[PDB]
């Protein structure tokens, strides 16, 4: 198309008048190059804020991707055009769009050292844990490119993300956790005392958070400072369903904490009968005795939970 190429060339050169005249004469605002480049791509690439706004007003696709997968936001970040980045976000640009190599706008900003653009992409929900085709994150690219201010900025964002996923698990919000998962969250990340989101989820009974994390790759046998597998914390609080899911995904029945207790101990200590039945079905060792020399039968009789001691002897 004749008018199309002229519009592309006008947006790149920064000729607002020609841009307006060509569109006034029927030039498609979303004209496509042979590589998929649109005039918005070239205006955002060149740093022409006025043209960018003009094109968007006339219906420019804010999320157009060329053959390599770059969007106007990729290009604005690639060249460090803060004002354009903001305008593209105001107009509904996908902050977490990925090009062919897995790079997102945050990757590019972190790679080229555009601190102010990093800050803005975060404020608008940029995925901090995204990994490109080469398994590198924006923080990895800041480190490899010697952008230390951005490195510290992104490291603190990962930490803040780590605490939110702990609260959202301790609170019980699936979709609120799921948005953090899609934001690049490390489900296997723990706090200072080795407590993961799967721990706090299995302990408080905010179910279904348990299933997603295990399907995401959360280590079922993650042990905290006290050697507690999430299966331990679920046995005490008395949440049946969670017990099956963990054992359903390779959890260990004979997992021993620092004290030497297994989920069968903690279920016989508390007084949750229906728990021990499930454990016994999975070869839960009734002979296992902790460092106190006590067996799950000893704790069943110490706390006087007779119904438990009875069934423990039938299976012993």
């Amino acid at each position: 198309s004749d008018l199309g190429k002229k519009l592309l060339e006008a947006a790149r050169a920064g000729q607002d008048d020609e841009v307006r005249i060509l569109m006034a004469n029927g030039a498609d605002v979303n004209a496509a190059d042979n590589t998929g480049t649109t005039p918005l791509h070239l205006a955002a690439y060149s740093g022409h804020l006025e043209i960018v706004e003009v094109l968007l007003k006339h219906g420019a696709d804010v999320d157009a991707s060329d053959v390599f997968g770059y969007t106007p936001l990729h290009l604005a970040a690639y060249w460090g055009h803060l004002e354009i980045v903001e305008v593209l976000l105001k107009n509904g640009a996908d902050v977490n769009a990925m090009d062919s190599d897995g790079m997102t706008p945050l990757h590019l900003a972190a790679k080229w050292g555009y601190l102010e653009i990093v800050e803005v992409l975060l404020k608008h929900g940029a995925a901090v844990g995204a990994q490109d085709k080469f398994g590198k994150t924006p923080k990895d690219l800041a480190r490899d490119n010697g952008n230390q201010w951005i490195y510290e900025l992104l490291e603190k964002a990962e930490k803040d993300l780590r605490r939110k996923l702990l609260e959202a698990a301790r609170a019980g919000h699936r979709e609120e956790v799921e948005k953090l998962i899609k934001l690049g969250a490390d489900v296997n990340a723990a706090d200072d005392v080795g407590v993961t989101p799967l721990h706090l989820a299995a302990q408080r009974g905010h179910l279904e958070i348990v299933e997603v994390l295990l399907k995401c790759g959360a280590d079922v046998n993650a042990a905290d400072l006290w050697g507690q597998t999430p299966l331990h914390l679920a046995a005490t609080a008395g949440h049946l369903e969670i017990v099956e899911v963990l054992l359903k995904n390779g959890a260990d029945v004979n997992a021993r904490d620092n004290i030497g207790h297994t989920p069968l101990h903690l279920a016989a200590w508390a007084g949750h009968l229906e728990i021990v039945e499930v454990l016994l079905k999975h070869g839960a060792d009734v002979n296992a005795q902790d460092k106190f020399g006590k067996t799950p039968f000893d704790l069943a009789i110490d706390n006087g939970n007779e119904d438990i001691a009875e069934v423990l002897q039938k299976a012993a």
